[PDB]
């Protein structure tokens, strides 16, 4: 069912900002290394944006005001926010495009093992070239109602742009469509695109036609970063956020809000991102289990291995703290030789550890 799996989820907190004198800046500077924005994701194996972002707790209204029947999705992703959104809204359908490259993520793999079914999916996307998955081409919106003939009344953009310019040359592709397509025309002005961006400059303004409804800045971003989302319409044009705008509703969340836990413990989930992190780690990780893990040693993969029982062995030793970044600097600024940590480990690795090192936490006291 797909509601009962909602459980899993975390709670998320955001910041809204309604693009509709003097705010002196919020700073605090957190000797953090680690991504622990994903201290709260151990429930999740792929993909864990569902995490980080969420429907019904950010355009809640928008969806119960426009009532979608189909929901159109161009995140280059496994599908964990789609997965979110169909345990969300339960009777709702789905097209999906992802960019197609061996290289990164093109099927939904995380929707397939949340939902169990891909039914609710009218158009996974397969048989499609790789310029027609990209957002960033014509071919891919002259082809998005292959299947699905409904209107593009709500369009989710998670896709990371390797360019600034390639984010407007989507953008201005989703206008020309909208303003287009005998479809979304008969709809009217009243169409959506609530999208991924990284707010970089000040007063910049968007394509003609194209207005920002609202920015949202969320808990799960990278707290280093500029990342948000933006709901934009059809109207009167005015600028994207700035990047001062974003860093202090991006810190205020930082320095008060906690990470909440997911009401739910997916076991097998759990036992997954153990199993991938380090291959022999079972659940519960207790000092029994972290003393087995290192009599099984007895190379550079054996030095890899070291690296993480430490870690893990760290979190055992230290107290339960509330999920926060000040309790994470804590963890961090505690722990000598941090630096061999982030140097042994890799990007995706050291994501691992986090998402194992949040369900230690949680499972304390
Ligand atoms: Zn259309």
């Amino acid at each position: 069912d797909p509601t009962e799996q909602l459980a899993y989820f975390p709670k998320i907190t955001f910041e809204r900002l309604k693009n509709y004198y003097a705010k002196g800046k919020l700073t605090r500077n957190y000797m953090i290394l680690l991504p622990w924005q994903h201290v709260n994701r151990y429930n999740f194996v792929f993909s864990s944006t569902g995490c980080k972002v969420s429907l019904k707790t950010c355009i809640g209204k928008l969806m119960k005001d426009l009532n979608p029947k189909v929901l159109y999705f161009i995140g280059e992703g496994a599908g964990n926010w789609m997965a979110r959104t169909a345990c969300e809204y339960p009777d709702i359908k789905f097209v999906y495009r992802s960019l197609k490259d061996d290289l990164d993520h093109h099927y939904p793999l995380e929707y397939q093992r949340v939902i169990g079914e891909l039914s609710r999916i009218i158009d996974s996307g397969e048989g499609l070239s790789m310029e027609t998955t990209d957002a960033t081409q014509k071919t891919h919106w002259d082809l998005i109602h292959r299947v699905s003939k409904d209107a593009l009344l709500i369009t989710l953009c998670d896709a990371e742009f390797k360019d600034r310019d390639d984010f407007f040359k989507m953008v201005i592709l989703w206008r020309k469509h909208v303003l287009s397509c005998r479809i979304c025309t008969t709809y009217g002005t009243d169409l959506y695109l609530f999208a991924k961006y990284h707010a970089k400059d000040c007063n910049v303004k968007l394509p003609f036609f194209v207005r920002s409804v609202a920015t949202f800045i969320m808990q799960g971003s990278k707290l280093s970063g500029s990342e948000c989302y933006i709901l934009l319409t059809l109207g009167h044009h005015n600028n994207l956020p700035c990047h001062g705008e974003i860093q202090n509703s991006k810190m205020k969340i930082a320095v008060c809000n906690d990470f909440y836990a997911a009401k739910k413990l997916d076991n097998k989930s759990i036992e997954a991102n153990c199993k991938s992190l380090l291959s022999g780690l079972r659940i519960p990780i207790n000092k029994k289990e972290l003393n087995r893990q290192r009599r099984l040693l007895t190379k550079w993969l054996t030095n890899k291995a070291n690296t993480i029982i430490d870690w893990l062995e760290h979190i055992l030793n230290s107290p339960k703290g509330e999920l926060n970044y000040d309790f994470f600097e804590a963890l961090e600024n505690t722990y000598p030789n941090m630096i061999k940590l982030i140097d042994n480990l890799g990007n995706a690795e050291i994501k691992k550890l986090i998402k194992v090192t949040g369900y230690m936490l949680v499972s304390k006291k």
